[PDB]
RNA sequence: UUUUUUUUUUUUUUUUUUUUUUUUUUUUUUUUUUUUUUUUUU
């Protein structure tokens, strides 16, 4: 398209994920359940492909019967459109929903047990995670979880570090997480004042499985030089 | 019935699909209009059919091959890319595996039919690796996509072909997912991976003495 | 061959047509979206397209679509590259007039090619705007900067050389290349070590920690 | 969309000699250096155009002359059967390169005229010029590899330098590696007719690779 | 066989490089005798 517009922009983000989250709970909270989040997280790659080929700057997406108004910045032309502070992109929505699950799971053993039986995080799994490793690590794998380092006990930060180190993830992608804040204070503040917690959580994820695999044998293909 | 609506739905363990049942239903429906010309046409225009079905948005695109019309389920459109396929019904892959199975069975029972199939049907996935009908119909037809559904009928060749593709091309080992959970007759994978290692090594050896690299008469000076 | 195109004659004609609609917001928008618009043109099979930046419509010859790579461009015609040069020239001339207007320019216009290297408005409008594509058409206006950045891009960054073709045949006022790459050999070298003082190119975010590993 | 039917099977080497002569029969009478000059200017453009339209056969005009061309450039037509003695854009270029080459060698004066009209931008970009000789200069034309003997192995060796200097995909050299040299097959001449190939290699090796003014001198006065 | 790369000359043209933020985008996406992705002849 042949029309180009401003796009005023400053330094300092006005976006505070904590306020965005609460606005999201305000709008959709009464409609959420684990089935709705279950559908979101298995169809999240698919919805992104839809949005990538869809030429409206905002789209109504329905996951498990609940309809969400989503800002579409995936379609190439829209990649630099401004997003309101209380609007949800696919990425933001994913982080909010992960945070909602964790807020529901932190409270009660019963809610944890049902979340664990219904909700699948394809991203955690392929690294050998499972609900067994605790809700904060498993849900910390969600896109957008890096907006809540406090709620996910630093896991999204160190999960990304490990992705640069063990996988060959473009060293970008870490751009966002490195300027997120932690509960109280800014990055420069938690970068060394919470270094002990971070090194601890780095270690926790560091003792997770590889986990490039699919069942024994395995013993079979090794026999043929793998 | 709307790319903007996602459900719901369902999980997801245990496959019900039995290739042997699906094959007989496929022969039941289309058997009488099958001949080597129809098969010829399919295998030459598979890949193109994969590219075309890829872009078209109906869950069952009706394809005609060699003047024969087939009711084809389509999961290639990258949004039907998951979507329930009945135990009878064919995608393109299933239809290739059937056909492959059908040719091999027709060849099994008749040397004369073998000669006719040898003259008409081309498997370009086999050819580029230097595999000819001369290497035996179970190997040559074992290159057909979907042949891995019938490990018994193609003497494990689909399996070993894929091992060689992992080893000398750099095929993502995750392409072997399907074949490593197929059956060999009634035997589950877990069982033939141990019990049938000798035949599998024989098939491996074997496909391993076929011609590869680029196309490569005897090139020198440097490469 | 000899080139008929005089950027000075193109520039005045560009202002004759569009000047009454121009302002620093329109320029701000052009330079933010210059890359985007190039990619748009590369995909569109019209030999001429109307592009709107900041509400202002420009009729732009499209030689970006591969087939049109060697269609002849009229001398009063406007390609994306030429328009970038002309807008940059116009900003510069407006800034000369008063150090106000220059204040205005400094707050609204962004040169992303200049950024990325440590160049900013604080390093002087001639050096900042010299990073704009097409500025090489006016070496006089930009104190040779477009030439000298590019030399620095040939060796810092591995720019192919050969992109340097256009600038080495540009004029300097009425002085031809042969002549200025001799008679102005001094002021050019001076411009060289001056851009040499920027962040020579690049680790944008740290090195405020990370370095448990990388 | 609809399927379909077979196409073939199998090739040989379609004999370019036979194709060339058929081509020289049909158009070889309307051909002149102005028409050839124009072809080798708009060859790239022509195949960019031949690529958009859905006609398996098109009439193109070079220097006021109209040519029947099979269109396998349009993605769908890529694997269409081309006849022996029908011309694609590649084949036409090869035939027109072979023509000119047979006119030069046959006489001086024609060599002079060909030098003044014919421009081979593929050759020029390597700093190859008419002064390096008509077999090397015209060898840069697409379809020259079709006549390895007429172009003294240059199309083969030119490809080798494209693999080694420029980052060409090598699979582009699959066709030349199956061409003939005179009466000898490819398995023969990559043994029986070396020395020539080594000579051609070094001969085109001795070329530049593009090269503006000198300055040079001033770029050299800074860095190169 | 065929297609895909390379396309002279100029104060032409094209190819490269494209801020900023607790923005945005690009990476990684469970499970099955399921499905999708790779490989397609002279």
């Amino acid at each position: 398209q042949f029309i180009f517009e401003d796009v005023p922009q400053r330094n300092a983000a006005t976006f505070n994920p904590e306020v965005g989250y609460v606005a999201f709970i305000g709008k959709y909270g009464q409609q959420l359940n684990f089935g709705v989040a279950r559908v979101f997280f298995l169809n999240q790659k698919k919805a992104k492909m839809v949005l990538h080929k869809t030429a409206q700057p905002s789209v109504d997406l329905t996951f498990g019967g609940v309809k969400f108004t989503v800002v579409n910045n995936h379609f190439p032309q829209y990649v630099s459109n401004p997003v309101p502070d209380n609007a949800i992109t696919l990425h933001r929505m994913s982080g909010y929903l992960a945070r909602w699950i964790a807020d529901t799971c932190k409270a009660s053993v019963l809610k944890l047990a049902e979340a664990s039986a219904q909700i699948v995080m394809p991203l955690a799994e392929v690294k050998g995670c499972t609900w067994a490793d605790g809700y904060t690590m498993y849900l910390g794998f969600a896109p957008g979880a890096e907006m809540f380092l406090d709620a996910f006990d630093f896991y999204p930060l160190v999960i990304e570090m490990h992705r640069v180190l063990k996988d060959n993830m473009d060293v970008n992608f870490m751009k966002k997480v490195l300027r997120q804040r932690y509960g109280t204070m800014t990055a420069e503040e938690w970068m060394t004042q919470k270094i002990t917690e971070i090194k601890a959580a780095f270690n926790s994820v560091g003792q997770l499985a590889w986990a490039k695999s699919g069942f024994s044998p395995a013993a079979r293909t090794f026999l043929q030089q793998f």
